[PDB]
């Protein structure tokens, strides 16, 4: 039992290491002190300050350079005492401010302790650096183990909800949220993976291996190098790991939402585009180029923009290997696998084609090889779509008369059908690949969310305002759940909004919120982002209170979020809305040769919305994942981004603290804080605190008699604490005073 093998793997990367000794006495100290910021320049940066005097209302300390100040007694961030420092629960703090709360990460993760509960969360800081706890072995020991009775893993959580799932007979869900390059991807492929374990049909797995490789396809296809992450998912998923009646992986199926196909034609400087382009090029057989008219990345406009053409210490062509075995698994036949890398062929060809001018203002093609080679692997005509592109046929009412689009036109045209058909072919792989695993019949499902958090970035657009909304979905979710499972666990033992207005805001149907105001200007072919922001300020600026209309800029505006205001900039809404793409080019595709780019045009499950508005379809999806939830029991994990470097060893309280308001982790804390934090079990507590009471010895039958002999014995003021039918609820401080207390 590595578990209790203190020289287990199990011990050295999972807990804090222990001692000879347990005894109280050790940690026995005179100091007090006091989280103060060195500076409110800052207020997250914080340095200890020992209280050397108080008065009957506030604290004096010294600080670092041994200056003394004083502050509020009502006003002071109390640290807790060294034993809590590393406890695996922040539920266990007795002070529980910002202060403490990162101060008990922070201990954690200097020892590379990455995982730690808070309530009902389960937090995880990236360690940016490879700690060998996924295991087999480590798989093995997490089997059937309480949360209490092991360390904090993301196995553990996994645990917890394939046990509930089994005795419970009810669904189970696991929402991993949080910043991009937080470590959400890699949290899920490890519940899958233990999942995969804990319940496959062993012997050596074919579904399971099916399972497996379905990730690999979509990372490939949808996951991207940014500033923020080598490997960024540009896509939110929701997986459902389907079981039998027996609790054994019956199938599974996957949702995936938001792909950012813009980042098919274009990427920032540093970033790449979609990893396949590079797989392909780098791993097709000198044969399969020519085939493709394939060359370098450097030849290609898609992807010699961003400067970067590579990841540190990523192998392309080791990775197209991957990419084509796990189609192989999954069932891509190679006629499929064919047609697929002749899209990303010919999306590749699209991007290289020129418009020109002169002639008039209209556009022309000089030059058509890059036509010529799109439309062989596409399988559509050159010709047809040649004019598709720059003389598309437009309804003018009974009128329908070909236009001769100038270049800026028609190479938004070309761009539209390049993001039209990225998109269509990840969702026919995602569709693909849930044929072959999903189950029609199956009885109970742990669904996996791996999606961002709140974002806020330099510059918010629609997607951000899509991810925002679903984010105070999720939120108000938590809420909703924490307060019955509070409000159950005080039931238990015989003891004691805001997100509507913002949701309303943005999905209200009437008065009509942000969404509602967008849809309605989309019907509109002459609308503009001027008459969109207008309307947008006409109905909420100085009239709703979570709005608000920015002092100088014309084309933003506010929005008050759980994690804050969050300001939006309208540019191209109303294009993003309706994600338009010209009949003629819809007609050209229809006619592909090619066996599965005529499954994209010509399948409406695919080639269509309903039509509905990209925000009515966002709505939509949005309320079916909810209402799945809602069925769920679920469990929570909050990744945590350590700093915006990427590197190891460096946690930055900033960096942290922000992730901690916007993510609900202190606002949990706040909360929980205000009623009884502390909740012991009788035997627990008296098992350390015996000693300090005349009367007690360890290990004695009533616990709960014992625990109220020291408490008298200490003569602590009853409103302070809460006899429980089997633990003791102690509010905040209460325990931290005890600790204090002399044996
Ligand atoms: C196949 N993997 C990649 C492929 C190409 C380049 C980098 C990576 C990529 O995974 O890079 C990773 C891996 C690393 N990471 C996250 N959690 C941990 C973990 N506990 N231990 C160590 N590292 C962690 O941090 C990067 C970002 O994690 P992520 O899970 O992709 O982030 P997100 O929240 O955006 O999904
Ligand atoms: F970049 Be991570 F997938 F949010
Ligand atoms: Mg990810």
């Amino acid at each position: 039992n590595p578990i209790h093998d203190r020289t287990s793997d199990y011990h050295k990367y999972l807990k804090v290491k222990q001692g000879d000794s347990d005894l109280f006495k050790l940690t026995v100290s005179d100091k007090r002190y006091i989280w103060y910021n060195p500076d409110p320049k800052e207020r997250d940066s914080y340095e200890c300050g020992e209280i050397v005097s108080e008065t009957s209302d506030s604290f004096t300390f010294k600080t670092s350079d041994g200056q003394d100040r004083q502050v509020k007694k009502d006003d002071a961030n109390q640290r807790n005492p060294i034993k809590f420092d590393g406890v695996e629960d922040m539920s266990e703090l007795s002070y529980l401010n910002e202060p403490a709360v990162f101060h008990n990460l922070r201990v954690r993760y200097n020892q590379d302790l990455i995982y730690t509960y808070s309530g009902l969360f389960l937090v995880a800081v990236n360690p940016f650096k490879r700690i060998p706890i996924y295991t087999q072995e480590m798989v093995d020991i997490f089997k059937g183990r309480r949360r209490n009775e092991v360390a904090p893993h993301i196995f553990a959580i996994s645990d917890v909800a394939y046990r509930s799932m089994l005795d419970d007979r009810q669904n189970q869900s696991l929402l991993i949220t949080g910043e991009s390059g937080a470590g959400k991807t890699e949290n899920t492929k490890k519940v899958i993976q233990y999942l995969a374990s804990v319940a496959g049909r062993n012997q050596a797995g074919v579904l399971e291996q099916q399972i497996l490789q379905a990730n690999p396809i979509l990372e490939a296809f949808g996951n991207a190098k940014t500033t923020r992450n080598n490997n960024s998912s540009r896509f939110g998923k929701f997986i459902e790991i389907q079981f039998n009646n027996a609790g054994f992986i019956s199938g599974a199926s996957i949702q995936s939402y938001l792909l950012e196909k813009s980042r098919v034609v274009f990427q920032s400087t540093s970033e790449r585009n979609y990893h396949i382009f590079y797989q392909l090029l780098a791993g097709a057989t000198a044969e399969e180029k020519k085939a493709l008219h394939l060359a370098g990345p450097e030849s290609f406009n898609y992807l010699n923009q961003s400067g970067c053409v590579d990841i540190k210490g990523v192998s392309d062509e080791d990775e197209f290997k991957i990419t084509r075995q796990a189609m192989d698994i999954v069932g891509f036949s190679q006629e499929e696998q064919m047609s697929i890398f002749k899209i990303i062929a010919g999306i590749l060809h699209l991007g290289n084609i020129k418009f020109e001018k002169g002639a008039g203002e209209g556009a022309v093609l000089k030059d058509k090889t890059a036509l010529n080679a799109a439309s062989t692997v596409f399988g559509v005509n050159p010709s047809v779509l040649e004019k598709a592109l720059m003389e598309p046929r437009i309804l003018a009412g009974r009128d329908l008369v070909a236009q001769h689009l100038n270049v800026e036109k028609s190479s938004s045209s070309r761009d539209a059908l390049v993001k039209a058909l990225y998109g269509r072919l990840f969702l026919w792989l995602v569709k693909k690949i849930n044929n072959v695993l999903c189950s029609e019949r199956k009885a109970y499902f742990i669904g996996v969310l791996d999606i961002s958090g709140f974002e806020i970035f330099k510059v918010n657009s629609f997607e951000q305002l899509c991810i925002n909304y679903t984010n105070e979905k999720l939120q108000q979710f938590f809420n909703h759940h924490m307060f019955k499972v509070e409000q159950e666990k005080y039931l238990k033992e015989k003891i004691n909004l805001d997100s509507q207005a913002t949701i309303d805001l943005i999905d209200g149907r009437q008065p009509p919120g942000i969404l509602a105001l967008l849809d309605e200007q989309s019907v509109f072919p002459n609308a503009t982002d001027n008459t969109l922001i207008t309307k947008l300020h006409s109905h909420f600026s100085k009239k709703n209170a979570k709005y608000e209309e920015p002092r100088f800029s014309k084309t933003e505006f506010g929005v008050t979020h759980y994690a804050g205001q969050v300001m939006y900039e309208i540019q191209d809404w109303l294009e993003k809305n309706k994600d338009p793409l010209q009949q003629d080019l819809e007609l050209c595709f229809k006619d592909s040769s090619d066996n599965v780019v005529t499954k994209l045009f010509n399948d409406p499950n695919i080639a269509s919305r309903a039509f509905l508005t990209v925000a009515a379809q966002y709505k939509e999806q949005l309320a079916s994942l909810m209402a799945t939830l809602e069925t769920t029991n679920p469990h929570f994990v909050r990744c945590i981004i350590p700093n915006n470097k990427q590197l190891p060893a460096k946690l930055e309280d900033k960096v942290v603290l922000d992730q901690l308001r916007c993510n609900g982790v202190l606002e949990g804390i706040r909360i929980t804080r205000k009623g009884f934090p502390n909740r012991i079990i009788y035997a627990d507590f008296v098992k350390r605190y015996y000693d300090l009471a005349p009367n007690v010895p360890r290990d004695a039958e009533d616990s709960q008699k014992a625990t109220d002999a020291v408490l008298k014995h200490l003569n602590i003021d009853p409103e302070q604490f809460r006899f429980g039918i089997t633990k003791i609820f102690f509010r905040a401080g209460q325990l931290a005073r005890i600790e204090e207390a002399r044996e």
